[PDB]
């Protein structure tokens, strides 16, 4: 019998500083008796709440990396077999970090190349939903700022503008506020 998987969310967010309070949420298509948090090659649950509902809730209190990484969520109800639980949920990545990885920043080719021509720039991470922001070396301000659900944005200046040193972060689109490490300069 096909038990389908619940799933796993994350408050504040999935992307945490230490020592903020995160609350994992598991919610099953039906109700059940014990719901399991799973890490990976973790046969046992890490934890596990009996609660007789579709809801359970982990605490994780002033989180450190031990409570960062993936995690799986089950539930089961005590009428199925010795060792079987849900399906799992989805990968739950709960990323605990003062800094995010710099990401990288570079000059998209063009279909035409010149002085005085449009440019293209990409600043990349490896992390998804978050908020690119492109700065230049004499301005206090960021030039173009962009939420991406896929892990880059690109940036698009105009040819008579275009000249400068560029840098560019990314951070979190909602609290905690946690940003990267600035991209290595580009000269264009």
């Amino acid at each position: 019998s096909y038990h389908p998987k619940p799933w796993l969310g994350a408050q504040p967010a999935t992307v945490v500083t230490p020592g903020v309070n995160v609350t994992l949420r598991c919610r099953a298509p039906q109700p059940a008796w014990r719901f399991g948090l799973f890490k990976p090659g973790e046969i046992a649950p890490l934890l596990f709440r009996d609660v007789s509902s579709e809801l359970a809730e982990f605490f994780l209190e002033e989180v450190t990396p031990a409570q960062g990484g993936s995690y799986r969520c089950c539930y089961r109800r005590p009428d199925w077999g010795p060792g079987v639980w849900s399906q799992p949920s989805d990968v739950l990545e709960l990323l605990v970090t003062e800094e995010l990885p710099r990401p990288s920043l570079v000059a998209l080719p063009g279909p035409v190349v010149g002085p005085g021509a449009n440019v293209s720039l990409r600043c990349a991470g490896r992390l998804r939903n978050m908020s690119f922001v492109l700065y230049r070396e004499g301005v206090a301000a960021p030039l173009q700022y962009r939420h991406s659900a896929q892990p880059w944005a690109d940036f698009t200046l105009l040819g008579a503008r275009a000249p400068g040193t560029y840098s560019c972060y990314y951070h979190t689109p909602s609290a905690p506020y946690v940003l990267s490490q600035r991209s290595e300069v580009l000269v264009i």
